[PDB]
């Protein structure tokens, strides 16, 4: 009765009964529907796609084609009028460390990646899009409004290329266009290990049966590993400093070097795998390389799950946590674990938590050198500042001692991302992540703000006064009505992020609902969830309960003082204790077995 078949790329693998570990692809997690949550398949649709032609063309593609009787505003004009601000004074979150932002980006990279269409190779398509700003097939350029300064300094557009879609990637089909999730839907440390067998093997050290991940052979951090380099050319990390010539890192996720603190967090996770593999080898000398790798991978997946659900989500969702994510009751094989298309926009709330600067701090939590503090835009695809300017410890100290940006209806996205974003192959620090998010909402066929309010059982404002009430902000509602003309047309990214945050949380009610529903699904629909009986033993679960980001730092850096609650705002020295007082992960329950 349905077109359920379509999975034409079809990374098809048969499933082995009673297999002890996760697949790299996420296949075989659900026994009845083994592709559920596997990588390189369609993002789930919680609601039907909304395209100007019903099938594939974004709203805004055809100038004369209205949405609900009104032209959709230019993404860059919404960015300029609503999202932008000048003054960074007073914008920081007084109760969230910068690790709060950074953990969000890490979790996001574990869960979803909808990359730009490949569209063949060695052609004049990408250059054409960038050079002449001509909309066509996959070229969906972000056009500058008449009063945009970038129209004066940067040409007529910011190049933008439509996301990849499942069955054919160049041609189309009879159903609506469905974008791809290139990573595993499960919270499974796919950002460390990869979501594809080829990358997963490339990341491993298969020279020794020690179960290790490959490490950098060119540079070391006071005896501790860096990720290997990606020696693919051209390299955006080389591009931004051709004197230093330091390549990007190779990780489980394609995007690991996008900014210096994401590369930092990736480095901690790689180190933690190798520490666990060494410690398991000492405990279990007869375990082979495959077994050591899998058991360390399983522990690192559980770490990521526990930090996320115990420490992170409660301070994102605040009062809505118990509504959307009740205490775990067990694996439910009827739950759809696939990441939804809308979730990939909902989780971009993080863009409003990114502050304008990154600091390096020394062994006394004092400024590291004469340029301790640097503008964020100079740190896009920046790996040389790690290798050649103190390794990761000074950056990790900044992650603990400095703050996230607080979402603000009058100060949404810092100009470091809104005007100075660097994109690989596009040469300039001149892109706008907010405009890109809005253009991508349309590229993906997103239903508008009121469709999602209805989905979440919330009021659907129809008038300026109704929107002013929901947003608790007259001027913001007025600016959104002036541009969108009806709240039905407001793009979900800006509408969800415009709502005032729930008590004890950092998102409003619409985003709490969309995020909370997704995180409930990826937990309840995961046969390898850490708390599911038989994944770990009772004694292993008791040991895992004691994981902390503070212990991760103590174990995989030379930092000797850390806070106990690393996601809150912490000040040195008052909130910092000796590493020796921080709980350890007791691996004794991983003994092959005893009597
Ligand atoms: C995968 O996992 C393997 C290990 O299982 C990694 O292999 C090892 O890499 C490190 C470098 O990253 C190598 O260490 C070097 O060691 C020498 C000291 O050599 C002596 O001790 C070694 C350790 O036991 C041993 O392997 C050596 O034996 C080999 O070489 C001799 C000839 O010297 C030969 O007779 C033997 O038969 C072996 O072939 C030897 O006993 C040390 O001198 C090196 O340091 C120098 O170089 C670094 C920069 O490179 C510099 O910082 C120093 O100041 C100095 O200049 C270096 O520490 C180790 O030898 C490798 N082990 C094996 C078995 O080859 C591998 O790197 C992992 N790969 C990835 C991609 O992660
Ligand atoms: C640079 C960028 C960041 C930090 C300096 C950053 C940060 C975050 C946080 C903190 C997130 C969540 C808590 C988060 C989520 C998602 N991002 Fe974003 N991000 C930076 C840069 C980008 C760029 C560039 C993109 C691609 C934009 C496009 O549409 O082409 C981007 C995306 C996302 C994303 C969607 C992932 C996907 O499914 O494809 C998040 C869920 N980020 N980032
Ligand atoms: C590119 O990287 C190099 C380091 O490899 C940076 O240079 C250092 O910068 C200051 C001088 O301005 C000094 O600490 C060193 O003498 C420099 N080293 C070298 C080799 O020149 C350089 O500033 C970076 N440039 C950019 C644009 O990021
Ligand atoms: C900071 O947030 C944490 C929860 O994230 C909370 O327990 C603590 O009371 C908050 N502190 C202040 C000062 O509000
Ligand atoms: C399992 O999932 C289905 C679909 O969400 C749900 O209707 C059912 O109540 C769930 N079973 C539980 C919570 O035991
Ligand atoms: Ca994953």
């Amino acid at each position: 009765s349905w077109e359920v078949g379509c999975g034409a790329p079809v990374p098809l693998v048969k499933c082995d009964e009673n297999s002890p570990y996760r697949t790299i692809t996420g296949d075989c997690n659900n026994r009845r529907s083994p592709a559920l949550g596997a990588a390189n398949r369609a993002l789930a649709r919680w609601l039907p796609a909304e395209y100007e032609d019903g099938l594939a063309l974004p709203f805004g593609w055809t100038q004369r084609k209205t949405r609900n009787g009104f032209r959709v505003p230019l993404a860059r004009e919404v960015s300029n009028k609503i999202v932008g601000y000048l003054d960074e004074e007073g914008v920081l979150d007084q109760n969230r460390s910068l690790l709060f932002m950074q953990w969000g980006q890490i979790v996001d990279h574990d869960l979803d990646f909808a990359p730009e269409t490949e569209l063949g190779s060695n052609e004049h398509s990408k250059t054409q899009c960038e050079e002449y700003c001509i909309q066509g097939d996959n070229c969906f350029p972000i056009m500058f409004p008449k009063n945009d300064p970038k129209l004066k300094t940067q040409g007529k557009c910011m190049p933008f290329f439509r996301a990849g879609f499942v069955c054919p990637t160049p041609p189309y089909q009879s159903l609506a266009r469905e974008q791809i999730n290139a990573v595993t839907s499960f919270l499974d440390a796919s950002l460390v290990y990869g979501s594809e067998p080829s990358l997963a093997s490339r990341l491993r050290n298969l020279s020794s049966p020690l179960g290790l991940m490959a490490v950098n052979q060119e540079a070391w951090d006071h005896g501790l590993a860096y990720l290997p380099f990606n020696n693919k050319k051209p390299s955006p990390c080389e591009f931004i400093n051709t004197t230093a010539r330091v390549p990007c890192f190779l990780a489980g996720d394609f995007r690991a070097s996008e900014q210096i603190l994401l590369a930092t967090a990736h480095t901690l996770l790689l180190r933690e795998h190798n520490r666990l593999a060494r410690e398991l080898k000492k405990l279990n000398p007869h375990w082979n390389g495959e077994k050591l790798y899998q058991e360390a991978r399983k522990i690192l997946g559980a770490f990521i799950q526990i930090i996320t659900f115990r420490d992170y989500l409660p301070i994102v969702l605040g009062s809505e946590m118990q509504k959307w994510i009740p205490p775990y009751q067990g694996y439910n094989n009827s739950v759809d674990p696939r990441i939804s298309n809308v979730f990939t926009f909902a989780f971009r709330f993080g863009h409003m938590e990114v502050p304008s600067t990154v600091s390096r701090l020394d062994e006394n939590y004092q400024p590291w050198g004469p340029e301790a503090e640097l503008p964020l835009h100079t740190l896009f695809f920046n790996t040389w500042r790690i290798i050649k300017d103190g390794g990761i410890d000074p950056l990790v100290r900044g992650l603990l001692a400095k703050k996230s940006k607080l979402m603000n209806q009058d100060k949404m996205v810092t100009s470091e991302l809104r005007n100075k974003l660097f994109q690989p192959t596009h040469k300039i620090h001149g892109f706008d992540l907010a405009a890109i998010n809005l253009q991508r909402c349309r590229d993906h066929g997103m239903p508008g703000y009121n469709s999602w309010r209805g989905f979440c059982g919330l009021s659907q404002p129809k008038t300026l006064k109704g929107l002013q009430t929901v947003l608790k902000n007259k001027i913001l509602a007025k600016k959104l009505m002036d541009l969108y003309k009806t709240p039905d047309n407001i793009d979900i990214w800006i509408g969800g992020n415009a709502e005032p945050m729930v008590e004890r949380g950092r998102v409003g009610p619409l985003l709490a609902c969309l995020l909370g529903r997704q995180f409930q699904q990826i937990r309840d629909g995961d046969r390898f969830w850490w708390e599911n009986p038989g994944v770990f033993t009772e004694k292993q679960r008791d040991s895992l309960q004691k994981v902390s980001f503070s212990r991760l730092i103590c174990d995989n850096t030379h930092i000797t003082k850390v806070p106990l609650h690393a996601f809150q705002a912490n000040n040195y020295p008052h909130d910092f204790v000796d590493c020796s007082t921080v709980d350890k992960l007791d691996l004794s329950p991983w003994a092959s077995r005893e009597n």
